[PDB]
């Protein structure tokens, strides 16, 4: 599964397996 919260990203893998780097700053 893919949660959601203010978690800054730089790459897809940044977040938990399922999410992508949300085009804004934080995961999406």
């Amino acid at each position: 599964g893919c949660p959601r919260l203010l978690m800054r990203c730089k790459q897809d893998s940044d977040c938990l397996a399922g999410c992508v780097c949300g085009p804004n700053g934080f995961c999406g």
